[PDB]
Order: C-alpha cells, then structure tokens, then sequence
C-alpha cells in the first residue's frame, strides 16, 4: 500500500505519453511536496521504478553534487565517462569519447579558457573551438545517442533497448538560492530537449530563485517605474511553462491531506503491524483495542492527553493551534519518536505511580512546544518567555499582563477594566486577570493572527507550568495530611488553623509556586453568572458582620467564594488566598469559582486525590483551557442554582477528563458537610450537592445588606446617610448590643418608640440619657447621634 501510488502512477503516465514522441522534445518533471523521510522516498524509488522500466538514470544529482561548483554538464559528462570507464564496444566507444571532448571543448570556450581569448595573433582553426560552443545542441544530442548505443550494448541476454536517459536533481528544496537559478539556465541551454530531467524542488523556489536575479537585472527599469514585479514575474513564469509544462508538475502531500488522513495509514506507511492503542501508546501485534481511525489532527491532542493530562485542543479555533502537530511527514515521524511511550498514563493500577512520569513528560512537551515556536517569534516573544520561565514564581503574571498589553496597544492607535492594571503590583495581578485580558484581545477590534496564537501558546505555557507544579506538590502530599485533617475539623462544624495552613505552605516551595501563580482567582473578577442583563446591582457583595451572628458553615462561605479581605493602600495584596478574618461591617466581593485554589482546599483535595482511590478524582486548577470552558458555563434561587452549578452542575466539558478518573469533583468534604445537614433536618450526589447550595445561599441572604438593615426600617434617617451602608450596620449592631445587656427590647417602629425605649434604658444607665437628651427634639436620626450612640454602646 505505497502511499505516493498516485503520483508514481502519473509520473508513469507523463513517461508514456512523452515515450511515443522520438524527434528531439522538451521533456521534464517537476515533482513538489515531502517527498521524503525514512524509508519511502519519492525520489529513490521512483529512480528505482525507472530503473526497471529501461530508462537508464543517472546517479541522482544532490546537493552535495551541486556545491561542488560545476555546471550541470559537467556533472553530466563526469558521469557519462565514470559509466563508460566502469567496463570495456570500442566501434561506438571511439565516437562517444570525440564527442565527449567536443563537448569538453564548448564548455572551456563558453568559460574563455581556450587559446583565442589569450592569443594575440588569433589562428583559423581555432575557429573551429568557437563552433564546438555555437553548436553544442547537435554535439550534445550526438553524446546522449552514442551514450545509449553503448549501454545498448552490454545488455545480456538481449533483454531490452533503453529508452531515454533520465536526470533527477533531488534535494533542490534548499540550495543556496541563486544557484538553482544557475542550474535552471544550464537546464535550459544544455539539457532541456536532451534528457527526461526531473526537478525535485518546492513550492514556488524557481519563481523566487529567478526573480531574485532578474530583479538585479532590473535595477533602472523598476526604479524609474518602467516595470513593475508583474512584469518580471510574467517573464519567469512563461519561462518555467515552457521549461515544465504545468501537466508535468507533481505536487504530493502537504499538510492538508497530511493533517486529513487516519495515524493508523502514516504508521502502516512505516510498518504494517504498527499502531497506537486505546491508551494513545505505540503497539505493535494486534491489540484489538486500537483506536487508528482517528487521524492525525486530534490524535495529537488526545496523544498529547494520556502523556501530559492537559487536553490542549482550544474551543476557539481562531487560536491557530493547528500551527503545532505536525507540518511535513518527517517532523510527524520525530513527533512519534519524541513523543511514543514516554511513560503514557493509563487506566489501570492504583492511579498513584503515573504523577512523577507525568511532569517529565510536561517538560518533554515544553521542549518540543520551544523546538517548534522558534520560527515567527522574532524578539519580543523569546525575550517574554524566556523571562516569564525565570521569574521566579510571581512576577510571571505581571509579565504576561504586561507583554499582552503590548499587543493591544499595538492595534490601539488605529476605556475598559482590564486595560487598567498596569500600574498594578504583580500581587494583584492573579490569573483571572490574565484570562481576562486575552479574552478582550481576542475581541478587540484590532490586530489578529499571530496574536491569537500567542495566546494560545502563553496558555499552553500556563497550562504546563501550572500542572508540573502541582504535580510536584501531589508529590510532597504526605507533608500536609495532618492539615486535610485539620481542615476537616475546621469546617466540619481560627487563627491557629490559619497559622498552620501557613507553616504547611511554607514547607512545599511548589505549592506556593502554584498558589501564586493562580494568585486567588482564575476566573475573570467582571465575569457575569446570570446571563440575563448586565452583571449586578449589588449581588456580588455582602457584609459579614460579626463572628457571633455568623449562621453554621460560615467558615465554607468564608473559602468557597470570598478570595479577599479589603473594603471592595499602594502595597496591598488585596487577594491573600490564605484563610481570611473579616473585620466588622465591611463590603467584600464573591468570586464563585476560587474554592479550588484556595490552600487549605487545594492541600484537602491533593491528599483526597493521593489516598483515596475510588472512581473520582478532586478538581485541580491546572489548564486554562478549564477556564475557557468556565466561561462558557450556563450558570443559570439565583445564588443557590450558581452554587449548585459550581458544587455539581459543572461535573467543551471533555477538557475535564483526567487521566487518572473517570468524573471529577469539586470538594469531597462538601458531601460530608451535606451529610451532616441530614442529620440536623447521581440523583443523591445531586440532592446533597442541593443541600450544600441551600446551605449557602441562606448563608448569603442572612449576611446579606437587606437583612442586616432589616431592623433598621421605619426609622427616619438624614438624606447622607442612607449612602453609608457600614454606618448603618454599626448602628444596628449598636442597637442589638445596647438590648442584650439591659433587655429591654428597643422598639423600632419609629423614632417616637425609639425615644421611648431609650429613656426606659436612660433610667438606669447614665450614659443612655444623654442621647436622649440629644434626641430630644429630632425628627430624625442624624449622623452625629448615631455615632455617639456608637460610642457609648461600645464602651457601655
């Protein structure tokens, strides 16, 4: 089963029809494509096929031959003379050698060797040279024939006449430019209607190869503006017609049939008994188990899955990743060789042993991923990356941000949230940040194309660093049992749990690596989960009073999706993906998808992932691609679906896979907590995942402004301080604290039962009647009173 059956059967078919014509023709081929690699050459073996057809074929012409500075007919006659001097006709033999030293003599008068151009006294019969060169088609044809009638006769046997003799110049897709251009002239003067010559280049070489010296020819002409490159262009291009016929030219196996076809015809086009099995690894006898009809575009990534646990096939296909897999036959068979066991990950075992080989293999990938994008970088990109690999483990986000923002700007010139952080210390930068900003690249209205693919390879980057540092923490995953431990006691139901997440980190450099990279957020911090207007009014904030009027489980709605302690001022990290203490009455931002990266969670589940071996497999934030699928995700009570969504909903979506499970999870100790709430009151992972969103959507509401201010109603405020929400709460914090000392039960039905309520508890407590008596004749609240009420409940 040849692979290039097709064109040896057209080569055959051009060869056939030219064989009928006998009068002296131009006859050539001009073979285009990778012809080339291990064992099945276009070139050798078409020789071969000529060789057993009775076309005698000259010893290919390589590279090697041409660099020997030689024009092609003195390559040609070398060859003829080494055939003849091989055995020993002498009737012919007599005359092919007269020929050969006319020819000899045209090329030593065409280079001004002979005596006429270094005599002063010219003589007659040198004239005669000078002819030798003026009629060097009829000496040349007269060689060619006597040449076959010699090989004609040592036949033995009488077994057949040779037709023609055949010329193949392989290896022409890289010789030194303009000499191909030498060559193709002595083609045209010496051997165009002599021989069956065989081109072997690429693509358009001779038309680039022939303007590059007729633009030096045209100087004067292009630069008055008398011609332009049409001109030039039109020229080579009716030279090469005539030169080859556009019926003779053969182009074979691009990329696009290349890319098209199945992995299992490229490794017969090896070996008939070589395939790749169900675990993407190369087989050899029969498996039965293979999976060879899946061609070669996705067996890429899904080869590239199985080696790495990263599935690197992008949803936007505007990414350009098809720019990796292979390009020719031959780097798909370095491809194979790089990329063949290197320890596949399988489906078999314990699913603990596979981890180790597995960040080998990502640095494997990363040096092959650096081999193939070194061509369109030019200097900006290899500059970026390389400081990105060595900075350290933090500064590589600023100088993502800052490289992407390059290339925005570069389309600017021709405001936004995520334009806006260069002025940003590289602690606040986190990875969302990052997404975000490729994605409103992907959406300006700008530069494209090679932009894209940065993206995509500064995600595939991400991608490999993230996974090999994780992969090294689930290495160290006995370090930190004791936590997982601990962080089951701690949410099950402070400071020193806090205190020994942080000696825990400390001990394993690559989980804070990884805990850095992905700062506190992979998801963009504008994304929208209720895709019905807009982002929000104020749905994304809450307040978090007080530890003593927490609900249960607020520790969970603590780490599940409230990444940051600040108000919602220069050196601030703003994201601490450490365990959090809240102050009182104070607006914080929800970002529903940081449980995973979170430490003590992130350290839970690698302990869960390491001991545990079941049918699940915790989710780990090690692709971005994860991220592009997040993005995507419905989301769409509004809290509480969302939550469900991100508990259960979420587990385009194959990107999830894993190698080492067949679902994935997002926390198991959500389920143990669920349990837990039966006690105090797929469809039963579906009904607990329910119980946890309620939980915390009902944890969401009570520590909601709504409710906090509940109490607050039917009280008349000054016109400033409805716009200071933190007052309030203080406020009604006051009052709460003020009634649960004394029990007296403050009403608050209006300002009236206020006064009232408060003289009841001035009875008593001195330092109650002076507010009262400063809310004598007040008919509101104002803000001084109600700070002074603050003042006096704190210190009462």
């Amino acid at each position: 089963n040849y692979i290039f059956s097709s064109q040896l059967d057209k080569v055959n078919l051009i060869l056939e029809h030219m064989d009928t014509v006998g009068g002296i023709h131009s006859r050539n081929i001009a073979i285009t494509g990778d012809r080339g690699t291990g064992k099945t050459s276009f070139i050798e073996t078409l020789k071969l096929v000529l060789e057993k057809q009775n076309y005698y074929v000259f010893d290919i012409v390589s590279p090697t031959v041409l660099s020997s500075h030689l024009n092609i007919l003195e390559i040609v006659i070398s060859s003829i003379y080494r055939e003849i001097d091989q055995f020993i006709d002498v009737h012919d033999r007599g005359r092919l050698i007269q020929h050969l030293k006319k020819v000899m003599n045209a090329i030593a008068v065409e280079k001004k060797q002979s005596d006429y151009f270094k005599q002063s006294k010219p003589e007659i019969e040198m004239l005669t040279d000078l002819s030798h060169r003026t009629f060097l088609d009829e000496e040349i044809k007269e060689l060619f024939c006597y040449f076959k009638k010699v090989l004609n006769n040592r036949q033995d046997s009488c077994k057949e006449v040779i037709k023609d003799l055949v010329l193949i110049i392989d290896d022409l897709d890289l010789v030194e430019n303009n000499l191909v251009y030498d060559l193709l002239r002595d083609i045209q003067h010496y051997l165009d209607s002599q021989l069956i010559v065989i081109f072997a280049y690429k693509e358009g070489q001779l038309e680039q190869s022939m303007f590059e010296h007729l633009a030096k020819g045209n100087e004067a002409l292009l630069n008055h503006g008398v011609i332009d490159s049409n001109a030039i262009f039109g020229q080579i291009e009716r030279f090469l017609t005539k030169l080859v016929p556009l019926s003779n030219r053969i182009p074979l196996f691009k990329q696009d049939e290349l890319l098209n076809k199945t992995i299992g015809e490229f490794l017969a086009s090896l070996d008939p008994s070589y395939g790749v099995g169900e675990n993407l690894e190369f087989i050899t006898k029969d498996s039965e188990k293979n999976k060879n009809n899946l061609t070669i575009r996705e067996w890429f990534y899904e080869s590239i899955f199985y080696r790495t646990n990263l599935k690197l096939d992008p949803i936007d296909i505007r990414e350009e990743a098809s720019r990796l897999m292979p390009k020719t036959l031959r780097e798909m068979v370095q491809l194979c060789e790089e990329l063949h066991s290197m320890q596949v990950i399988t489906r078999s075992m314990d699913k603990l042993a596979g981890v180790e080989g597995l960040r080998k293999n990502i640095g494997a990938f990363r040096r092959y991923i650096g081999y193939k994008n070194s061509t369109y970088f030019n200097l900006a990109t290899m500059e970026f990356f390389q400081k990105w690999e060595l900075a350290e483990s933090h500064q590589a986000n600023y100088l993502a941000y800052h490289f992407l923002m390059s290339y925005y700007q570069e389309s600017f010139e021709q405001s936004g949230y995520p334009l806006t952080l260069r002025t940003m210390e590289p602690y606040n930068i986190t990875l969302g940040d990052i997404y975000a900003l490729m994605e409103e690249l992907k959406y300006t209205e700008g530069i494209s194309a090679d932009t894209y693919y940065i993206v995509y390879i500064l995600k595939v980057y991400y991608s490999l660093r993230l996974s090999e540092l994780l992969y090294n923490v689930v290495l160290h995953h006995k370090l930190f049992v004791h936590v997982k431990e601990e962080a089951t006691t701690f949410y099950m139901a402070d400071k020193e749990y806090r205190e020994h997440i942080m000696t825990a980190i400390e001990k394993v450099p690559a989980l804070q690596a990884y805990l850095e990279l992905v700062n506190a957020q992979f998801m963009p911090q504008n994304f929208n989960y209720d895709r019905s207007g807009s982002r929000d009014d104020d749905f994304y904030l809450i307040s978090w009073l007080k530890d003593d009027d927490l609900p249960e489980y607020s520790r969970l709605f603590k780490s599940l999706f409230l990444n940051s302690e600040v108000a919602a001022f220069r050196y601030r990290n703003l994201y601490s993906y450490l365990p959090l203490q809240l102050t009182s009455a104070t607006f914080y931002k929800i970002d529903f998808l940081a449980f995973a990266i979170k430490a003590d969670l992130l350290m839970y589940n690698v302990v869960r992932f390491v001991e545990e071996e079941g049918d699940t497999i915790p989710y780990f934030m090690s692709n971005m691609f994860h991220i592009d699928v997040f993005v995507r995700h419905n989301y769409n009570g509004k809290f509480a679906y969302i939550a469900k969504q991100i508990v259960f909903g979420l587990w385009w979506y194959k990107s999830f896979d894993t190698v080492f499970g067949t679902k994935i999870e997002a926390l198991h100790l959500l389920v143990d907590i669920a349990e837990q709430i039966k006690i105090s009151d797929e469809q039963k992972r579906d009904e607990q995942a329910k119980k946890v969103a309620e939980k915390l959507a009902a944890i969401y509401h009570h520590i909601g402004m709504s409710r906090i201010l509940s109490r607050l109603h039917q009280l008349p405020f000054i016109a400033e301080i409805k716009s200071n929400k933190e007052l309030l709460q203080h406020f009604s914090e006051a009052i709460v604290k003020l009634e649960k000392y004394a029990s007296d039960t403050i009403n608050v039905g209006n300002l009236s039962q206020f006064r009232e309520s408060l003289k009841k508890i001035g009875q008593t407590y001195p330092s109650i009647q002076v507010l009262v008596d400063k809310l004598h004749r007040k008919q509101k609240l104002y803000v001084e009173f109600i700070q002074d009420f603050i003042e006096t409940v704190n210190k009462l």
